[PDB]
Parts: structure tokens; sequence; C-alpha cells
């Protein structure tokens, strides 16, 4: 029988969900099976547990994002620059491929979205505003962004079903961490200014394997060992929502030992 909006609530109460918490959800729909009203019954649940004085942020991204066609290039090449649409917060869909959940947060009255294409998070709560702006090129994960603001805000991460690898939260710790051989990459994206289309190059950390023994395009990346092992060394509230294993995570002290962890482990 479908999971009710008061079932998930109550479960992510019993996980440890508390009034007034900053939430960070990494969503696996296939893991928590049918709900009553699909998706949004699992929106309204993360709502209705934070409450009116709490907030969710969700890395979001773009499903248009031109990040692999501009990937490489000092500027976006002549036919993308020319017709690619610029990405445009309150109408552009979240990226399918990061949770089906998203497109519903994204969506829902009142969401705040960050300015960054590629990196797009979609905020809910009273501190929404302060949590999405600034999202710089250039500050995709890393300091200045929503991540750093999430951690400086008792961010706690809620995996519903969800694998190590799923803990975008430890980018932040890639970007910061004092080691040596970290790759970057060079992309482009199309922002809106005063309502005129204006590509911007940047570089940043490479999301996808801060060194190259952790850039294979499979994985394991470092976001994923990181969180194995972290995972395998903390007590860290643990049942379910729905029919998905879950997982609510303090957000600076996965990232305080991910940074520790990849500064253990290469040369600074
Ligand atoms: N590397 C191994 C990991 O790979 C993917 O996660 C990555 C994404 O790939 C990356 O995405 C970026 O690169 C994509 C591919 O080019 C673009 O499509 C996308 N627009 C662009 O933002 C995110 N920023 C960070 C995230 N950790 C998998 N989901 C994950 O399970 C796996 O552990
Ligand atoms: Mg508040
Ligand atoms: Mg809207």
């Amino acid at each position: 029988t479908p999971w009710s909006k008061s079932e998930l609530v109550r479960q992510l109460r019993d996980l440890g969900v508390r009034s007034g918490d900053m939430v960070m959800p990494h969503v696996s729909l296939r893991a928590v099976g049918p709900l009553a009203d699909g998706p949004q019954t699992l929106v309204d649940a993360l709502i209705e547990a934070v409450g009116p004085t709490g907030n969710i942020l969700a890395f979001v991204s773009w499903r248009d994002s031109p990040y692999e066609q501009t990937l490489g290039h000092d500027a976006p090449p002549a036919a993308i620059a020319q017709s690619w649409p610029a990405f445009d917060p309150d109408h552009a869909p979240a990226y399918p491929g990061f949770g089906a959940i998203n497109e519903f947060i994204r969506t829902y009255p009142g969401c705040r979205r960050s300015a960054h294409p590629d990196a797009s998070m979609a905020a809910i709560g009273p501190d929404a505003a302060w949590l999405v702006a600034p999202h710089e090129m250039g500050a995709a994960y890393g300091p200045r962004s929503p991540i750093a603001r999430f951690l400086a805000h008792a961010g706690k991460i809620l995996s519903i079903g969800a694998g190590p690898d799923a803990v975008t939260a430890l980018h932040y710790a890639e970007a910061v961490a004092r080691i040596e051989g970290k790759r970057r990459v060079t992309y482009s994206m199309p922002l809106l200014r005063e309502g005129k289309r204006v590509w911007v190059t940047t570089s940043d950390w490479d999301s996808n394997g801060i060194l190259d023994e952790y850039a294979a395009p499979d994985g394991p990346d470092a976001v994923e060992r990181i969180a194995r092992d972290y995972l395998a060394r903390t007590r860290v509230a643990q049942g379910p929502v729905g029919g998905a294993q879950s997982r609510l995570i303090d957000a600076a002290d996965i990232v305080s030992f991910g940074i520790e962890w990849l500064e253990a482990r290469h040369a600074a």
C-alpha cells in the first residue's frame, strides 16, 4: 500500500529530523517505493518534518546544462554559443539524473533557485534566499557556494536510499583540501543578465574526481570513498523512509572528516 505523508513524517522524526532543521536530501525514489500522491508526497513530508522554521536545500542542476558541450574549451563552440538557451532559474527544469524528486522540489511554491546553471541549488524555507545567493561561476561546491552556507547552518544530509557517492557536500572538502595535483575543469554557461544571454567561461575544481585516481567515469570517486569510510566509522541514525534504508548525517562533521581524509592521503 502506498506510503502516506503522515507515515513518512513519523519515519523522518524517528530518524532524527526535527522542526527547525536544515536538511539536504539525496533520494532514490525507486527505493522509497510507491507514494500516495507520487513524489510530491515525500516533498510535502520533508517540508512538514522541518516545519515552518526549517529549510530544505537540494542540488538540482539543470536538465540542459551545456557542460559536456563546452568542457575543455576556452569559449563555447560556435553552434552551442548561438542557440543554447540562457539559464532561466524560474523555468529551467532540474537535471533528471540527480533524482526525479528535484523537479518537484524546485517547482514548490516559494522555492528559491541559485544562479549557477550547472551547480544549481534549490531551497525552501525562511533562509532560502540566504542559502541560494551568491552562487557564482567558479564557486560550484566550495567556499562562497550554497553548500558552504549549508555547512555553516547546522546542515544535515538526509540520504534516503542513496549510496555514499551521492553526498554532494563532500565536493566542498575536495575544493578546500590542501593537496597536490588537484584537477580543474573549464566550461561555459549561458546566464541571463538584465534579460540578455551572456556566456561565462570559468574554471573550477573537477567535480568528477579531484585527483586522477578518483576520476574514472565509473568511480569510485573521492566522495564515495570518503563517505563509505565515514559511515563505517561513525554513529549515524539509520532507519526507513518509505521502503528506503535512510541515514541522517551531520554535514559539517562528514565534510571535516573528508578534508582530513584527503589531507592524510595526499601530499601538500
Ligand atoms: N564521478 C563519479 C560520480 O559521477 C556522478 O556524479 C557527479 C556528476 O557527474 C557531476 O556532474 C557534472 O558532470 C556531468 C558529467 O559530465 C555533467 O552531466 C553534469 N552537468 C556536471 O555537473 C556532479 N557535478 C558531481 C557528481 N558527484 C555520479 N552521479 C556519481 O554516482 C558518481 O560517483
Ligand atoms: Mg531560521
Ligand atoms: Mg517557482
